[PDB]
């Protein structure tokens, strides 16, 4: 079973209020390096692993890079390079008794590979995972950390280079990414000649560092963070170590 969000957020937030404007885990030792999935539909493994890596960095100040390949090979609830679910991934991490660091189990993508849970002496596990309600993404980011989220990607998304992306959404939820924070940029309109506050979510994508902004993409949101473009965060899970 998963955990109750309201019971967990009471524990990590308390009564403490926060700034809805800008916050980014990359600046507070909460975001591990950007990785790549070449010719493989294993985003589900990159998105969930990365969230675990983040929790070790946040809760234990332990930078550990874990094996997506072990998840691709050994996650039996999911279909490696054919697609999977973030929650099933977390269920299988618990069942497997954790994952080997990617130093002991490297990523070989679509290349055929067999599952071997004994590639290392010490595995890195999780206690459980939590489902984040679509209206509490900004609060969950701020007090719990980076979230494994689903998103609907369009071909325009693959052509993203910099700034904030909007209005080019996929037909269905096809990709798994990590929500690493939120921000705001005040921009004076060239027409009205008046200043406007432009809020955005900061997302970590597993398409290498050559993609977008150092492997990251900023997506338009509002001050509240209720605005979820391309169904971002429809599926929102955060592991707890
Ligand atoms: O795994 C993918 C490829 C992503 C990708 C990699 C490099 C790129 C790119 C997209 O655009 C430019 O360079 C990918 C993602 C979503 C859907 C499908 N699919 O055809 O079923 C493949």
């Amino acid at each position: 079973p998963q955990m109750n969000y309201e019971e967990v957020i009471k524990k990590y937030r308390g009564e403490e209020n926060f700034d809805h404007a800008a916050y980014d885990w990359r600046l507070h030792s909460g975001v591990t390096p950007v990785k790549d999935q070449k010719n493989c539909g294993s985003a589900w493994a990159f998105s969930s692993i990365g969230s675990v890596e983040s929790q070790y960095a946040i809760r234990k100040n332990k930078l550990i890079t874990l094996s997506e390949q072990e998840l691709v090979d050994c996650s039996f609830k999911n279909y490696g390079c054919n697609g999977g679910l973030i929650n099933n991934a977390f269920e299988d991490m618990i069942e497997l008794g954790g994952i080997c660091p990617d130093g002991d189990y490297p990523y070989v993508s679509d290349a055929p590979n067999l599952c071997n849970i004994d590639r290392c002496t010490e595995k890195y596990g999780i206690k459980n995972y939590l489902s984040v309600p679509d209206n509490k993404l900004k609060e969950a980011l701020r007090f719990l950390g980076p979230i494994s989220i689903s998103v609907a990607v369009s071909d325009d998304f693959a052509f993203y280079k910099e700034g904030i992306f909007d209005g080019e959404c996929g037909d269905q939820l096809n990709h798994a990414v990590m929500l690493v924070g939120f921000g705001m940029k005040e921009i004076v309109n060239p027409l009205t000649k008046k200043g406007e506050k432009h809020y955005y979510y900061i997302i970590k994508n597993s398409w290498g560092q050559q993609w977008g902004e150092r492997g990251f993409i900023n997506i338009e949101t509002d001050e509240s963070g209720l605005m979820r473009k391309c169904g971002l965060g429809t599926d929102a899970f955060i592991p707890l170590i």
